[PDB]
């Protein structure tokens, strides 16, 4: 038995370090940081590394991690890979938690656009969460919350955060929890995973997945929309990727729309996040 030492990053930013077996599967890294953080609906999350072209690729749970990290460091991140779209029903509080900790990334990071009263209204939940109730003991006029809430800050940001969180006196960190989680599931970008392609024509779009389906923006801007139900399906080859979509009821042939993905590895990536994301919402 060869032990290597693998390093996760928890979603509090925290570092996660473990030995697994040098022939294991992506499974067993996965259970061991599962039972760290006290997680028993694990079915929504996953790892992440990155690949020799910096690439983030999930940890494949069936395959050896070293036919996966192949070259690189066994330096993974914990992560959200199918994201609710009615958090109320998950079964437990603490993955609420652990989705809320993700969104939170997700929105300083700026992967998650949202408008500067939601900003703030969701920053007055993970105070109320984190602090608890309103103290104006520790918030002069001159605050600003050591949380980061957003991609930057300003002090008219933190006066909302502060003007909102006065009003959930009493709210326990499971009802703010709550709270966060219905406001974030309505924003545009929510759980979508965008790559970067172009068209037949060659023109730079963005195809985004997620629960409902496949997205393609063309320059920012949310355009075309096929539900999973649409989808017949997707396929790869070479640096190619293939949406069949259905026909409509009277009509004889499902259309192809191609895109071209920026190499193999890519269109591979995407092809599998599709998959993955297809068969996780079809059944949930």
């Amino acid at each position: 038995p060869k032990s290597m030492q693998c390093k996760v990053i928890l979603l509090d930013g925290s570092e996660y370090t473990c030995d697994v077996e040098k022939r294991s599967r992506g499974q067993v890294l996965f259970d061991k940081v599962c039972e760290h953080l006290n997680l028993l609906e694990k079915d929504y999350f996953g790892l992440t590394y990155r690949d020799a072209e910096n690439q983030k690729n999930w940890l494949d749970p069936a395959k050896e991690i070293k036919k996966q990290v192949r070259s690189g460091a066994w330096h993974f991140s914990f992560n959200v890979k199918f994201y609710p779209p009615d958090p109320a029903q998950l079964s437990e509080d603490i993955t609420r938690y652990y989705l809320c900790l993700q969104l939170r990334d997700d929105i300083v990071s700026g992967r998650l656009p949202c408008s500067f009263v939601t900003l703030a209204l969701l920053g007055s939940y993970t105070v109320q969460s984190e602090l608890g109730d309103y103290d104006p003991d520790e918030c002069g006029s001159d605050y600003i919350s050591e949380f980061r809430f957003a991609p930057n800050h300003t002090k008219e940001l933190e006066d909302k955060v502060i003007e909102l969180h006065k009003s959930h006196r009493g709210m326990t960190p499971a009802e703010a929890e709550m709270h966060f989680l219905e406001n974030a599931k309505k924003l545009s970008m929510y759980g979508v995973d965008l790559h970067h392609a172009k068209d037949s024509e060659g023109v730079e779009i963005m195809l985004g997945v997620c629960a409902s389906g496949l997205l393609i923006y063309r320059d920012r801007l949310r355009i075309n929309r096929f539900a999973w139900p649409k989808v017949l399906k997707i396929s790869y080859k070479r640096n190619n990727f293939y949406i069949k979509i259905r026909p409509g009821e009277f009509e004889q042939f499902e259309s192809t729309i191609g895109f071209k993905l920026p190499n193999h590895r890519a269109a591979k990536r995407l092809w599998k996040v599709c998959v993955e994301h297809h068969t996780f919402f079809r059944l949930l």
